[PDB]
């Protein structure tokens, strides 16, 4: 097993000190990019579905309206 402990050791060490002497230089942007562009899964853009558009239909002001209206006091 020693060879296992020992790379894995040895390794668990040098990325450590990586991360550690990367995160601390804050050099490696390009890894906080490359991680944010395939975390961003929104990555596409908005997409109109709901009818947000202008003009507030009478349905519209009467959910707002009544929605206000009935809520509570203080």
């Amino acid at each position: 097993q020693q060879q296992a402990v020992l790379e894995q050791e040895r390794r668990d060490r040098e990325l450590a000190l990586r991360i550690a002497q990367s995160e601390a230089e804050l050099i490696s942007d390009e890894a906080q990019a490359d991680l944010a562009l395939r975390r961003s899964l929104d990555s596409y853009p908005v997409s109109k579905n709901d009818g947000t558009r202008p003009k507030m239909t009478p349905e519209q002001m009467a959910k707002e309206m009544s929605e206000f209206l009935s809520r509570g006091p203080a």
